[PDB]
């Protein structure tokens, strides 16, 4: 947590840039104002701290957005300064920078009055190679007035539980979990899904249904997939998953959600893949409720990807986990 000594020391510092007595500094300012307090953010880092921020454009930080950012400053660990540090200590430049990425966490931010999550993601290859992939997807409400969150995090974690041979049948899971690094009507605990896919990847056709529960407060789901037309998949079943709801997220009660708010009528969400060998996707879900039913009507597609690359010759493990974990808190704190 902050400590008063050192909201008096950032206090100093921001006033300092603080020139017409107004409480704020600009955006373009704020990497001059962490030089100032001995600090070397990167600039993708500064980029993600203005994105926490600059939700209705207009370019400028008070106090209270400059300590938050602060003090998620300090509870972060992944800070690529405070990484190497560690490393100089003592090639390993993958390991800062699969540390620093923060796979699998989705940063929830509003750009132009649409909620927005970008994520660094990655799938482990045959042979322990990365390969990379950026993730941004947008969502939006059906209905019109649903109030979006502020910046935010959802800590993702997907997987394949089990699959046969050819991936003809899958069943996968995912828990995820939002916080800020510092129940409804509409929703009930134990939901049902069902789902069908329509895609095309590198001109092949295919078509899976899923059928699968979950429960929407713990942030839990899994399904069970049958491709239903053109299979045998011949491309990397991974490249789909995180296709087959932001509803199964467990939010705390400081952070609004957007996702269950948005029910009964529902919401739909579209996203772009854009992968290290030139690959890319577009995929998008319209997904409204029935009763105790989740129906998502999925699309997707991907094109470019190399005939000899990972995606194209089936040589994915699966989607590479956060590399740093958070050590939880001990029983007796809860």
């Amino acid at each position: 947590q902050l400590t008063e000594e050192q909201i008096a020391e950032f206090k100093e510092a921001f006033s300092l840039f603080d020139k017409d007595g107004d409480g704020t500094i600009t955006t373009k300012e704020l990497g001059t104002v962490m030089r100032s307090l001995g600090q070397n953010p990167t600039e993708a880092e500064l980029q993600d701290m203005i994105n926490e921020v600059d939700a209705d454009g207009d370019g400028t930080i008070d106090f209270p957005e400059f300590l938050t950012m602060m003090a998620r400053k300090m509870k972060d660990t992944d800070s690529e300064e405070e990484i190497r540090e560690a490393f100089r200590v003592f090639n390993y430049e993958e390991f800062v920078q699969m540390m620093t990425a923060k796979l699998e966490c989705e940063k929830m931010y509003v750009r132009d009055g649409v909620l927005t999550g970008d994520i660094h993601m990655a799938l482990l290859l045959e042979g322990n190679a990365h390969y990379r992939c950026d993730f941004r997807t947008t969502y939006k409400a059906k209905e019109k007035g649903v109030k979006l969150p502020g910046y935010h995090f959802v800590d993702h974690c997907i997987e394949i539980l089990s699959h046969d041979k050819d991936y003809n049948k899958v069943k996968l899971y995912e828990h995820a979990v939002a916080h800020s690094g510092l129940m409804v009507s509409a929703i009930k605990p134990d939901m049902k899904i069902k789902l069908r896919m329509e895609g095309n990847v590198n001109g092949h056709h295919f078509v899976i249904d899923g059928d699968g529960t979950g429960k929407p407060y713990e942030g839990k789901q899994t399904m069970d997939l049958e491709v239903k037309e053109g299979g045998p998949l011949p491309f990397a079943f991974d490249i789909l998953t995180t296709a087959f709801n932001r509803v199964f997220v467990k939010y705390p009660d400081n952070i609004q959600d957007y996702f269950k708010q948005s029910f009964p009528k529902g919401y739909s969400w579209e996203r772009s893949m854009t992968f290290e060998d030139g690959g890319i996707c577009y995929a998008r879900n319209d997904i409204t409720m029935e009763g105790d039913t989740f129906y998502n009507k999925v699309r997707f597609y991907g094109t470019n990807f190399p005939a000899n690359g990972p995606v194209m010759q089936k040589k994915t493990l699966k989607w590479m986990p956060s590399w740093t974990r958070s050590s939880r808190r001990k029983w007796n704190k809860t």
